[PDB]
């Protein structure tokens, strides 16, 4: 007899964003592979990280990182910041299905509240705070 109550979405929260990850790796073998590695290293959690489109920041070298659970989104900005070498007055925003995370969150909550139906979580970065601007 309870309601679930439904939390609250940004207007342009959207599942299912376009990764040029995902274009460029069929789904069943993206599935196949996170199975598996959720299975081989379960408190750690497999993500793609891709620059958003429109994006005017430096490309990664690597899109796939296998994150410990218990890292926060904080902590993660600081690794991609130094692997960018970004300048202290360099922003970068992420993303996950177009809205940014907490920063308090850790990777772990945020991959289980927002993993696709491969077992990745994605995120996009940008130098604009809003996805695709």
């Amino acid at each position: 007899a309870e309601f679930v109550e439904v939390e609250p979405e940004a207007k342009q929260e959207i599942g299912s964003m376009k990764f040029v990850y995902k274009e460029e790796h069929p789904f069943e073998k993206r599935r196949s592979e996170g199975e598996k590695i959720r299975k081989k290293y379960p408190d750690r959690v497999p993500v793609i990280v891709e620059k958003a489109p429109k994006a005017r920041i430096g490309d990664l070298d690597k899109k796939k990182y296998l994150v410990p659970s218990d890292l926060t989104v904080g902590q993660f900005y600081f690794l991609i910041r130094k692997r960018i070498h970004l300048r202290a007055e360099d922003a970068l925003f992420f993303f996950v299905n177009n809205v940014i995370p907490p920063t308090s969150a850790t990777m772990g909550q945020l991959y289980q509240e927002h993993h696709e139906e491969d077992f990745f979580l994605y995120i996009a970065y940008s130098d604009e705070s809003v996805y695709g601007l």
